[PDB]
């Protein structure tokens, strides 16, 4: 679980969204695994903008942040879940580290502010839902 907030707005995982999440949904992108939704406080958060290829996540499973290395934001072939069949998802950058699958959501960031949220990972692999192409966010 996780969530980022900023201005009036909060992004989670597709996958994760709440009926409230639904029932307020601004956008949302199934091939990305991202929904928007609008909320009733204002919000803080500052999404980078940028092309940084190294950061920290946030990984629940082992109560901990971990530097990484992650690739640009590309096309890459997951597995199918309860929530989703096998297909490509757009728009994923990965990087070697630890994730399952209760760790959807917990935000890597850089110098420049949030990058994006965990929605990947294999075997040793972890991936991140890019949000920083999403410059509606900021106004
Ligand atoms: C086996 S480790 C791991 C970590 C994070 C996520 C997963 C698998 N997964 C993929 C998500 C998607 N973005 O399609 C949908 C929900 C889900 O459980 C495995
Ligand atoms: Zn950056």
């Amino acid at each position: 679980s996780g969530a980022i907030y900023v201005g009036n707005y909060r992004v989670v995982n597709r996958h994760l969204a709440t009926h409230n999440d639904w029932a307020n949904l601004v956008w949302e992108d199934s091939s990305r695994d991202l929904l928007v939704s609008s909320t009733t406080a204002q919000g803080c958060d500052t999404i980078a903008r940028c092309d940084c290829q190294t950061g920290v996540y946030y990984c629940s499973s082992r109560r901990k942040h971990y530097p990484v290395s992650f690739s640009k934001p590309s096309l890459i072939f997951v597995e199918a879940s309860e929530y989703y069949p096998a297909r490509y998802q757009s728009h994923l950058m990965l990087a070697v580290g630890h994730s399952e699958p209760g760790d959807c959501g917990g935000i890597l960031r850089c110098q420049h502010g949030v990058v994006g949220i965990v929605s990947t990972g294999g075997n040793g692999l972890v991936g991140f839902a890019d949000v920083r192409d999403l410059l509606w966010l900021d106004e």
